[PDB]
């Protein structure tokens, strides 16, 4: 996106993103907002319309009262790892909650970018009526769903392949080009969705 579109999307995000009370790196929180601002504005305005909040967290997910119910619960695909949601830095779906500082791949999660993956889940569910379960996307997923790797997770769960593809499409020009090369039908699907 051009600098002016980024600023417009950041203004929209000022009424979506909620910053935490506790201590955190303000510059890194701002960088996360900047990355979210690359998401197409139509989706951001629709999240705002639904009063979805992107809660940035100063600590563990399960230390927020609304996620205490996840204390000790093992995420799907994480069985046998000894890890629980207490160790997971982001969640997305009907809500979005994200630990500041944990954006990059490998910061306790496997996504190319935490905030884009989790926000993609919310866009899928809230804005797009679970499009990752649509017949069109199921056909694409059957063909391309392993082509971002993590074959036994992304290749098995279309909601996760959708969220990861969305993150690749919107993070930066490199990941956007990688998605087009590896998953051309997914790329065209996302490009058309934003038209
Ligand atoms: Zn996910």
């Amino acid at each position: 996106m051009d600098s002016t579109t980024i600023q417009q999307n950041k203004d929209t995000l000022s009424q979506i993103v909620v910053f935490p009370t506790g201590n955190y790196d303000k510059n890194e929180a701002n960088a996360m907002v900047n990355r979210l601002a690359n998401i197409d504005g139509k989706y951001l305005n629709a999240l705002k319309q639904n009063n979805l909040k992107i809660k940035l967290l100063s600590g563990k997910l399960t230390d927020e009262k609304e996620y205490a119910y996840l204390k000790g619960v093992v995420p799907k695909g994480w069985e046998g790892t000894g890890k629980t949601w207490d160790d997971v830095p982001g969640l997305g779906g009907s809500t979005v909650a994200l630990r500041i500082g944990f954006s990059n791949k490998g910061k306790g999660h496997d996504a190319i970018n935490l905030e884009l993956h989790e926000t993609a889940h919310a866009i899928d569910h809230i804005v797009l009526n679970d499009i990752s379960k649509s017949a069109q996307f199921k056909q694409i997923f059957a063909k391309e769903g392993r082509s971002l790797g993590n074959v036994n997770y992304l290749g098995v769960y279309p909601k996760e392949f959708f969220a990861e593809s969305f993150a690749y499409y919107y993070l930066n020009q490199d990941t956007n080009s990688k998605l087009k090369s590896a998953c051309p039908q997914t790329y065209s699907f996302l490009q058309n969705l934003a038209k």
